[PDB]
């Protein structure tokens, strides 16, 4: 079956340059039999590559391609089904962009390639490749972001509590600064909120949910605190079955000599997207009380950007599997770059959880993420502050 | 009950400099025995107000302020309740930002002021580094342009269970009909929802998938050339027979149509709630050539996520993103992002609803090239309706 597969990459500026005259004669040689074709674009210092064959074929080429040392930074931007082949010849194409002028390459390109009877700007295809060769260093990484010149550098349980917490921090590693903790509920032994919740009757979970809060609270409350932001998860429902859900957690917060200001809700899209009439009256009593609200796992489930006509949260968390394997995908790259952009414009925090390698880390870095959670930095600590691995240079 | 609202305008470029010194003061001394409290930010061609004070009062002085001469294009950014009052004792005051140096504008703020941690302060801080980035240009200024007149062709066709209305999508800027969206009409002429009303339930998946032949047909004897057209189907009407994109493919062709140029229309909504089936449809759907198209994109609030499951041809701007756009910086900022992520993927926009030039120009101001609505093309039953080109 005919299948396209497009990918951008860029060169090693520190090694000598790539022959581009061997790579295209043995590429054009090898595909032909194979039944691949397609064209090959290179600025200087990035390659963009579309690929037409049959996907037993592409997948076979496309293992080579990563693994080739020639270039590196390999993102891959469509991979899907064809109808019919855009190229044609017999063999690999080939344009090195620096020497066309203005729209050279695009009459080039336009000169044996069939786009079908519509418009050439109807197809995706050649859409990506217009927007390489108008601007296509948008997405190459940055030398000082490349993760290959980075490296990576005591408190009990309670088990007499219902429940108890575990704390992970925030942090912005561009200023080695701890941003703020997130509370995470445990059981009484050291189980998951899963575990937890699951040991709580149904028609008591709502109650329960509020309530624990009281013991994130309290142990925030003994640890050197001192003006970082406290983030508890709560579901939506736990703060309205209640005559003043959110009276009660003033009460709460201000005995443990917490303040509105310091103290975060942290609910999902998906949580709040059946009931925008009960959230929102649910979110002016936080409000006005001076407590905030962060949108949790945005990414997962329903997400989207117009969610923000209805109500704005002080900050927005990127779902950690938009972060899963961001550095390859093109789509999660502009996906993410969209909602920072979005946020900066409405003044949204933007946090990135789920955060566990370097690589994610750089490439939501490219992208203007500033605020990072995850493994990579700090693992979930039981009752205390865990310690926060800063990634350093070389 | 405390309210904070934020806004940001235009100065008029070719008009004298207003005295802004008795503006402020004047201003200051309105606003302290009303209980209004706030800032304004000025860099020479923008303002930035932040105004504190009851929904009321609030209500009442920024009403007055839309309705003033002194300024245009006047963006409201943030309306909502309030904690405290962030600039208590300062009724009105207003920051040249040409005056600082790097950080020295926001020093002088929190001096006076009763922070990264505020959307205020960060809205207040967008505006000091990056102001003029949803400054609208002077060539896209709404009254600086105005709509062409210009003719239809509406026929009945008889003896089919449905008719189809044709509008136009466009591109004004190389005055191009980019594509055709059939709409289906009752064979009276009535609505869609009264077309489908007068089918049984159960048939209805049925109906929505075999009333397309007569879209076909009507796409081919117009002549149709290198346009696009585009059609509405339920997700359910696709994975409904086995072999629905079949059926689709073969009544096309027979109607002297293209692959690539039949474009299926599902929303958002409807997707959404049908991953699982649709998938096999879209698998379908790129072997056979056909494009697929996501409607009323923000409608169900679900677009992003969507994105990442799969990626169409091309996304239609939900009409209630376009509404109001030119006074709403929420929907500013989130159609602006929506077509940056587009553009990135190769996915074509199209804005929904395009009903009056102010929309046009702030839409055109945020990268929307392809626009469908009143402005341009009313729906033409059974043909070719006539359109409407901005001019200079
Ligand atoms: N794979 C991976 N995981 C990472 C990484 N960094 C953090 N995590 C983890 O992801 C979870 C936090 O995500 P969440 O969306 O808050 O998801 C949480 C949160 O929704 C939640 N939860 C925690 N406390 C409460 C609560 O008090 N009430 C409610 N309703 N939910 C809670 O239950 C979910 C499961 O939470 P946890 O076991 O605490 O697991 C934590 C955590 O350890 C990473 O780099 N890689
Ligand atoms: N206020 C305003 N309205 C504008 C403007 N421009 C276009 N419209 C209108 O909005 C509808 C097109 O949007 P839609 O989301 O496709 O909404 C359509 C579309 O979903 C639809 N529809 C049409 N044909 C079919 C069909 O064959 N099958 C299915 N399932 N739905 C269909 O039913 C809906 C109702 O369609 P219509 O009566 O044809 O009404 C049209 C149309 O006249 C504008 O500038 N302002
Ligand atoms: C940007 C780039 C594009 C490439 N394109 C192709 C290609 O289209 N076809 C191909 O066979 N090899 C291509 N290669 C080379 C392969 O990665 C790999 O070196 C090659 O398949 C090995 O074949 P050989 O050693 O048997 O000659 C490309 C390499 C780079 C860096
Ligand atoms: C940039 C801008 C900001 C303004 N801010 C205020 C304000 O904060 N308070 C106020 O009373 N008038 C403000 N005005 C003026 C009002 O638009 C309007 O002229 C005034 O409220 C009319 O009341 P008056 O006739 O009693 O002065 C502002 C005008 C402009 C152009
Ligand atoms: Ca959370
Ligand atoms: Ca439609």
């Amino acid at each position: 079956m005919l299948t396209t597969l497009i990918y951008r990459s860029q060169v090693h500026p520190d090694r000598p340059p790539v022959d581009l005259d061997a790579l295209v004669h043995r590429a054009s040689s090898k595909n032909l039999p194979l039944g691949i074709t397609g064209i090959l674009l290179f600025n200087g210092l990035q390659f963009f590559q579309v690929l037409e064959g049959t996907e037993e074929a592409l997948e076979s080429l496309f293992s080579e391609i990563q693994s080739d040392p020639r270039h590196r930074d390999v993102v891959e931007l469509m991979r899907d089904y064809s109808a019919y082949r855009r190229f044609h010849g017999t063999g690999m194409r080939i344009l090195d962009l620096r020497l066309f002028e203005t729209d050279g390459a695009l009459e080039e390109i336009l000169r044996f390639s069939t786009f079908g009877v519509t418009e050439p700007v109807n197809d995706r295809m050649f859409r990506l490749l217009s927007a390489f060769i108008a601007d296509g260093g948008r997405y190459c990484l940055p030398e000082p972001l490349q993760p290959s010149r980075w490296m990576m550098m005591a408190p009990q349980h309670l088990p007499g509590q219902p429940c108890q917490f575990a704390l992970q921090a925030i942090v912005e590693p561009a200023k080695k600064r701890v941003s703020s903790f997130e509370a995470l509920i445990r059981s009484p032994t050291g189980g998951s909120p899963v575990e937890m919740f699951a040991a709580i009757a149904a028609e008591d979970r709502y109650r329960f949910d509020l309530e624990s809060k009281a013991y994130a609270f309290a142990l925030a409350g003994q640890l050197p605190l001192g003006k970082h932001q406290l983030a508890i998860n709560l579901l939506p429902g736990s703060l309205y079955h209640h005559p003043d859900a959110v009276g009660w957690l003033m009460d709460s917060l201000l005995a443990a000599g917490l303040r509105p200001d310091q103290v975060l809700i942290e609910v999902t899209e998906t949580e709040v997207i059946t009931c925008f009439d009960q959230f929102r009256k649910v979110l002016k009593a936080l409000r006005v009380a001076g407590m905030k609200l962060a949108i949790d796992d945005f990414g997962a489930g329903y997400s989207g950007l117009s969610l923000l006509t209805r109500f704005q949260p002080d900050k927005i968390k990127v779902d950690a599997e938009l972060v899963r394997d961001i550095h390859i995908s093109g789509t999660k790259q502009a996906i993410v770059a969209s909602v920072v952009r979005c946020c900066e414009d409405l003044g949204i925090t933007v946090v990135a959880e789920g955060v566990e390698t370097l690589e994610e880390w750089c490439w939501l870095q490219s992208v203007g993420i500033r605020l990072f959670q995850g493994f990579l930095f700090s693992r979930p600590c039981l009752n205390g502050i865990g310690e926060i691995c800063w990634p350093v240079a070389r």
